[PDB]
């Protein structure tokens, strides 16, 4: 469409986090809502971009066609919608912003399907880790943008839209804990203990949303290390440490096990998409995921392998205030 | 010297730790001193191009010109030598080899002033840094042979001349504690206790001669970064917790201590010959030393700083055996 190729070469306005706590006001609203509006297409039109890129004989896949088609639909859709005047114009392109987030909350899937079934034709091995990298990290942009808006209208103690202003970063780790020992359980019968340690009482604006993803990913992973490597005694499991580094340029979360490391071989695919070694896990998208993540937000993700002992797991993520 | 000329084109044959376990027999000791007295001249005439290949006016430094000096006259020494036919040819390089060992002592220590005063005319920032780490690592590569073959003579324990049979990690780890300790308390009125964990009852060949250097310099630092950062409670320091991890591969040895991490901004420089936060320290030599060693031996030397905690420091060395 000639609308699409008009919003592909429009740059994106980032809206720094710094900045995103402008929540007074309800003209906040409206100003809040005018942005989304002129950039959510912005950000779909990057991706189609993306599709329009691809090789033709991937380009081609009926799958991936499909969520070519939904990003397709999905500019349209937004783009129709008239400016933003009073409240109900704010008010109607919420639901418009909320029927894109579930329209397209399968696209992934799809895609890793798509990918995967056009495997043969692949020539370049970077070529599906960069467009998924890419398609993640765009996404994550697009929700934060969405969600944001969209929680400024509730009244949520402790956050400013998805900006929460006291997070606990021992909190949120203790959030996902018993929930990946739940999952862990159910396979092995039982789940190892994890101890928190460092900045315990820490307290400081940040966006949990990222973090929501990393932890229970990188949890489910230590634990499952942690049982597959100590098959004979499943209920005397080691603990699983987690260390909290809070300072003025970044918080980093050391995940430590003793799940036996990642071995020598496999150590440089565990970052491809759909590497496993094995609904917990099978899937091979966690750690690829979760680095695209942690990159995209100034931060980074890094193993360190102690073969035959355990992983440390390294997630570091930038402060909010420039 | 024309002589160098047509030694610095010849290429380094390496003796590898595995072959090196060839000693039967007394007609190995021939067979070795014959090998060591042809190799040692070939690596002094590599080291002596690295002196020529210098910028002229660093090489003009009357201290590097000394240093330069003093390969020349070491190659020279070395080629005059006899070949050796029989244990009385043998008898002799021995003592060559150890006056070598002795002239050659304070080489490193005289270049790094030399270096140093040659700042202002330094403008390649890799210079210093390349010539150090390969002047380090041919200096151990000679002492690793000079000493293997000075070591064949003597019938110790559990060793094949500088290869230890049954080496374990725990012990050596063991023996660098206490002396750091020693150390630390002398400057800081105390020192961290050290726990040693993981695999605690390997044992395997290996060479404990960069292990002798690299253990202390890395438990220095952990100590003292440990006593800095607890100076309000001197007598209350966290412990450095060493994991030894031993695999199939290679040998881990982790050094975690809670004294509040490396800074960011000296994140970059710690590797940098000279660079101190300031005899134990005010030298800057004992990173970058480290890692020019644990990269010459087929390993590496890898910090994970977490600022406000502490830092974790991961040498591996590759086992004997291929
Ligand atoms: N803590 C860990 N210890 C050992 N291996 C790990 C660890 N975390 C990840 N891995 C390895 O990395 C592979 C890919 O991980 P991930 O991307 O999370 O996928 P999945 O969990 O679906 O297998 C895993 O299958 C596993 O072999
Ligand atoms: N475990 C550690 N924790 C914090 N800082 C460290 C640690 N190890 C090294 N450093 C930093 O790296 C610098 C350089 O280290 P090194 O090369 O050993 O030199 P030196 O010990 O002579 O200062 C130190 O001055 C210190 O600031
Ligand atoms: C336009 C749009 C619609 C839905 C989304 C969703 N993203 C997620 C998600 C959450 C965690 C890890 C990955 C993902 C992922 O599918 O990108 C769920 S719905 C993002 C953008
Ligand atoms: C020909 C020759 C003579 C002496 C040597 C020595 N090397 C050391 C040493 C030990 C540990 C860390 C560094 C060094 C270092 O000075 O290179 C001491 S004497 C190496 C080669
Ligand atoms: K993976
Ligand atoms: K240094
Ligand atoms: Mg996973
Ligand atoms: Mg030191």
């Amino acid at each position: 469409q000639s609308a699409i190729d008009a919003a592909a070469e429009k740059p994106s306005v980032r809206l720094t986090p710094t900045m995103m706590l402008y929540a007074g006001r309800g003209s906040h609203l409206l100003k809040s809502a005018r942005y989304l509006q002129q950039e959510l297409p912005v950000r779909i039109a990057h991706r189609i971009k993306g599709f329009r890129c691809l090789p033709f004989i991937i380009g081609c896949n009926p799958t991936i066609l499909h969520v070519h088609e939904l990003y397709i639909r999905a500019f349209q859709k937004l783009t129709d919608f008239p400016p933003i005047k009073d409240q109900a114009d704010e008010a109607q392109y919420c639901q418009l912003v909320r029927q894109l987030l579930d329209d397209h909350k399968d696209v992934v899937t799809l895609l890793a399907e798509g990918l995967r079934e056009s495997r043969k034709h692949i020539e370049d091995e970077k070529l599906v880790r960069y467009f998924l990298d890419k398609t993640l990290t765009s996404r994550l942009g697009i929700r934060m943008l969405a969600t944001h808006h969209l929680a400024l209208h509730e009244d949520k103690p402790d956050f400013v839209g998805i900006i929460c202003t006291r997070l606990s970063p021992k909190k949120i780790i203790e959030k996902w804990v018993d929930f990946a020992r739940r999952l862990c359980e159910h396979k092995y019968g039982n789940a190892p203990r994890v101890r928190i340690n460092g900045h315990v009482a820490a307290r400081f604006p940040f966006i949990p949303m990222p973090l929501d993803y990393i932890l229970p990913e990188l949890l489910k992973n230590a634990m499952r290390a942690t049982m597959e490597s100590h098959l004979d005694t499943p209920y005397n499991v080691p603990d699983v440490v987690i260390t909290i580094a809070n300072n003025d340029v970044d918080l980093i979360i050391r995940i430590s096990d003793r799940g036996g490391g990642i071995a020598h071989k496999d150590l440089d695919r565990v970052m491809d998409y759909h590497f496993t070694t094995a609904p917990m896990h099978g899937f091979g998208f966690g750690l690829p995921t979760s680095r695209a993540y942690a990159e995209y937000l100034g931060g980074s993700l890094q193993l360190q392998s102690l073969q035959g002992i355990g992983t440390d797991v390294y997630l570091r993520l930038r402060h909010i205030d420039g």
